[PDB]
């Protein structure tokens, strides 16, 4: 199933995905897709932030879902 992830600066990015897949993996992907290191994102879905090890059928997220990417700052 396709999904979209959206970032603070107004950028939507879609990911194929299975709903057995876990938080770590879909951070992986993106990764991939824009280089961002899965240490400094955060996602969020329906006001809720998503564990590293859980999978994408645990919060109930389905088809053309929308989540949304924060990135953290450690030092400086």
């Amino acid at each position: 199933m396709q999904i979209f992830v959206k970032t603070l600066t107004g950028k939507t990015i879609t990911l194929e995905v299975e709903p057995s897949d876990t938080i770590e993996n879909v951070k992986a992907k993106i990764q991939d897709k824009e280089g961002i290191p899965p240490d400094q994102q955060r996602l969020i879905f329906a006001g809720k932030q998503l564990e590293d090890g859980r999978t994408l059928s645990d919060y109930n997220i389905q088809k053309e879902s929308t989540l949304h990417l924060v990135l953290r700052l450690r030092g400086g």
